[PDB]
């Protein structure tokens, strides 16, 4: 079996003082496609690989392939999964929770560098023997990841610098909680980043969590992040602030709204404020097919 | 949803002295699959994408990948498209009615530059940031047609040279009439191209148009084309003439013949003769999945 | 119609000694994707065309794209194929049926160049002219394969060489016969090989063979592979061994099993001794969906 799945979405994307001779805003968009194989057998065991095409605005020679391979078998709730993993830390709940806009960001994300499932290919050969191994479980209401990864499995192990990351999340229906842990993120020798995060769900239209990140060899430093969303309906109404250790930075901030227009289709905005004080907003759409 | 179509095709492509040590006739095939997706809602609004995957005999390194993407909007007959889009020039209606053969050519057909939808790549780079806006709308019987497009989005718009074109066509049972304007086409300054149109259906099985041009910047000039075919059950038979400004020129001139094998097959071939004395034959199959 | 199907397949590769500073075992993986679209007509003929998309564990770029075309019309069970086609000698029954392990290989293949099926795109540019003809033709029990490939077909015939091959094969419910013959193999001069194999099955659950080659102009010269294969329920048993005339070299051989998890799943393993002494071992699992 085969199932073919993926999403579009565009709009316009600012940035004050995008570049000398440049244009501040442009039309931002991106179309991705997941094919899915799996095979399902009578003794419960699903076995399935996944691949990737996706295409954004920019892209080199105007073109469309796809990325590298990534596949897994599940059982009683365990996964193992090789090649193109998704990791650990880029697995882990409420980490990304502070994002907004149709673009999905915000400078309140982690600053910091680690490996996390490679959507593209790239032609810097640096992936061309990039494998990973990695392991997911839900005992009810909690979850577990692992993740081990090597930049080059071809190449002695000593040689290279392999990631490892540990990571879990629990939730019941009013608090959540995650933390994550990462060795050599990225495949940076002594790049040790941490996360913890906690939310409270102060109603079923809105929520208030705290993220705070030890951004290993980030000039960042440590960051704590606070955001925020209400539920009016249809429409969402979200905001965070965020700051870093780096010396003379600015606090990030972002204020923006989400309106379900129906099934599948998110029209979204925001406007946003860097550490480096870059002002940045967008207004698209996003349809699930 | 997720739809795949497309479309294969294959014959015997024929020019006489096509070059020296090189054969004359070569089998030139075709293999063309398109994958949309669209997201409709109840509120009668429809978002979709599609993405193109074409190989060609003799592409550089024996390889298939996709293009850029395009997206669309349609509501009430209102259909706005961003990204890879199709143009005015291109999209208007008997424009390119003169064409025979499995490979659809004629020296009929405009002989100016003109953007229009990309189907492949570009190893260049010229299209990295090509992005256009397009926008059609049927008023019963009345198609209007409007592209905007920018070969680099990126870069301060004054920098760079936009084209613009506007077209539309109209038809009952027996006339046709079709006109269509675009500035600065393929980004050429000064390079104003424009068709005018019209077509007789002398019959159910027959019809005649005569198709005038106004080549912009190309050295070809005015030019018109002259056709018409005839259908006898199954077979079709096609024949045009047509007529440049250009000093010293050819007549050109084609024949040839269609046949619906079945629904969905359909065989072809042609022998015509270009401005430059060239002559060029064709025959093959043409099937659509 | 278009119908999408393919496979996945991982597991441990192991090569002794691999090379210095090199790991001996990696995980090996593969992903591959057919894409089929067909046109089926009343007449009782089938047009179709495939493409197929794979990927390999240490690809360039860490992507992945689709190969050339692949053209076909079906009838009375009769088919003629074009562009990237099957070729006779990789066609044929036996031929192949002494390898083992998930990655199906065996010393015991033959030891020849000649052209089959590409999979994938080529970057020296060496195919993108490479166009092939080939028919094959099923007269009950026995089976004709002919094709005919063109490395460059631009080109003047003469100043290229063209392979061309010749294939059949029979079979009862015990006795198995095939013979196939290729003149300018892989477009090599004088590049003449030729198989020749007969196999016994010496019940239900077990089969014994004799292949004999003759590699061309392969340093390799005559070869003859001896295998045997036993079925006992689910797992399979598999061994072989295989001699050439090249000098000093080593008898190769291999043991290996198959075990049949489920309809579609299908673990195997092996250790292979090839003719410079080499030593190869795998393990892992192979997926259809």
């Amino acid at each position: 079996e085969i199932s073919l799945n993926g999403y579009g979405r565009f709009g316009l994307q600012y940035v004050e003082d995008r570049g000398v001779g440049l244009e501040d805003t442009i039309i931002s968009s991106r179309l991705r496609i997941n094919i899915v194989g799996t095979t399902e057998t009578d003794q419960g065991v699903t076995f399935g690989a996944k691949l990737r095409m996706q295409w954004d605005d920019g892209d080199a020679f105007a073109g469309t392939a796809g990325n590298a391979a990534q596949f897994w078998t599940s059982y009683n709730g365990v996964t193992v999964s090789v090649g193109n993993v998704d990791t650990a830390f880029d697995s882990v709940a409420l980490t990304y929770d502070s994002e907004m806009g149709y673009e999905a960001s915000s400078f309140g994300d982690a600053q910091s560098s680690f490996f996390a499932y490679n959507s593209k290919y790239d032609a810097s050969g640096a992936l061309d023997n990039y494998n990973g191994i990695a392991v997911t479980y839900s005992i009810s209401g909690v979850n577990l990841y692992l993740s081990y990864v090597d930049p080059d499995q071809t190449v002695d192990s000593s040689l290279v610098t392999e990631e490892f990351g540990i990571a879990a999340d629990w939730s019941n229906d009013m608090i959540s909680l995650a933390a994550a842990y990462t060795t050599d993120a990225g495949g940076i020798v002594d790049n040790d980043i941490a996360f913890v995060g906690a939310a409270y769900k102060f109603n079923d239209a809105g929520t208030v969590g705290l993220n705070w990140y030890d951004n290993g060899l980030s000039t960042a430093g440590d960051q704590v992040t606070l955001y925020g969303n209400y539920a009016f309906g249809a429409t969402t109404v979200r905001a965070y602030v965020s700051d870093i250790d780096r010396a003379g930075a600015d606090t990030a901030y972002g204020i923006g709204a989400d309106y379900q227009f129906a099934e599948g289709v998110k029209v979204s905005g925001s406007v946003q404020s860097g550490f480096a004080n870059e002002t940045v907003a967008d207004v698209g759409v996003r349809f699930d097919f």
